[PDB]
DNA sequence: CGACGGATCC
DNA sequence: GGATCCGTCGGGCGCATCAGC
DNA sequence: GCTGATGCGT
């Protein structure tokens, strides 16, 4: 019921070396996260481009030490207007982009900090802070209008593949998560958001990086609750990915789950490309 | 949301 | 009567606001 | 300014 990430993999299928690496982390909190050594290991994981979930965190509340960030100097900050404390979404580049922007159609008026994308060279690099589901569902039927709005967001991007990573606040299969059956009526392995799982992988489309590579590996998780040392157990949820076009297939190396780094209740995930 | 109690099914 | 299903319930976290001093 | 309570989301 344990788990050990696989060593990583830095070399593609065909003998490519890997050239581009991504973090991405739901933080839970920046600045709590930040007090918990959560940049010493960032430092040490060294991405080219490092993405980041639940900042909780408006721009100019954004701590000194990121600052003091030589390799990732390009960054990209957006938090909610109405709701300053929850969501917020980050983007750090060693690169600048070719262009950045917020949201995924209307965020000058629905201001939300929820979404941001950056075009490279070779790909389009989208980060999202999925909206939840809430405890009793309340907010169920939002998150499944927010999915559809989101699936053709991303269907209607102007060429380059796509990497959409983030968290996506749903365990899609039972293999996803330890306790499948008891939690089919609670936020993040409903059948709605399962399937709109589903139906953003066949509408845009693209590929889960991590299951590719290890369709059948159980108990790899990223998000594990606070509550009842849920994670010493590793009673957790895969919520977080990497989701890749089929394009970029070949040059995907490996996908990796930071299982022990600590900091947040989820934990760092990590993807190798060769471009 | 995992732990828990209580019902139901071979 | 062990395994499974199902509904209910308490509670760890971070951050905003507030009361008090 | 600082602490701890409460509310909110989860
Ligand atoms: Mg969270």
């Amino acid at each position: 019921a344990l788990y050990e990430d696989p060593p990583d993999q830095k070399t593609s299928p065909s003998g490519k070396p890997a050239t581009l690496k991504i973090c991405s982390w739901n933080v839970d909190g920046l600045r709590a996260w930040i007090k918990k050594k959560g940049l010493d290991w960032v430092k040490e994981e060294a991405p080219d481009i490092l993405c980041l979930q639940e900042t909780k965190c408006s721009e100019n509340k954004l701590p000194a030490e990121l600052q003091e960030l030589p390799g990732l100097s390009h960054q990209y900050w957006s938090a909610p207007s109405d709701k300053e404390g929850y969501s917020g979404v980050g983007l750090l580049s060693r690169q600048c982009p070719l262009k950045v922007s917020y949201g995924i159609g209307d965020e000058e008026h629905d201001q939300e900090g929820r979404v941001i994308v950056a075009e490279f060279d070779s790909f389009v690099l989208v980060t999202a802070y999925v909206p939840n589901a809430g405890r009793g569902l309340v907010r169920l039927e939002y998150r499944q209008r927010w999915d559809e709005a989101f699936r053709k967001f991303l269907k209607g991007l102007a060429r380059k593949p796509l990497v959409l990573c983030g968290d996506l606040n749903v365990a899609h299969e039972e293999i996803d998560l330890r306790n499948p059956k008891g939690n089919k009526k609670n936020a993040g392995f409903t059948p709605q958001e399962r399937q709109g799982f589903g139906e953003l992988l066949q509408a845009v489309p693209l590929a889960d990086s991590f299951r590719h590579l290890y369709p059948n590996t159980p108990y790899a998780y990223t998000f594990w609750t606070y509550m009842m040392n849920a994670r010493s157990k590793n009673v957790g949820w895969r919520l977080d990915y990497f989701l890749l076009s089929h394009s970029l297939l070949p040059a995907l190396c490996d996908s990796k789950i930071r299982s022990k780094a600590l900091g947040s209740d989820h934990c760092p995930i990590t993807l190798y490309l060769a471009l």
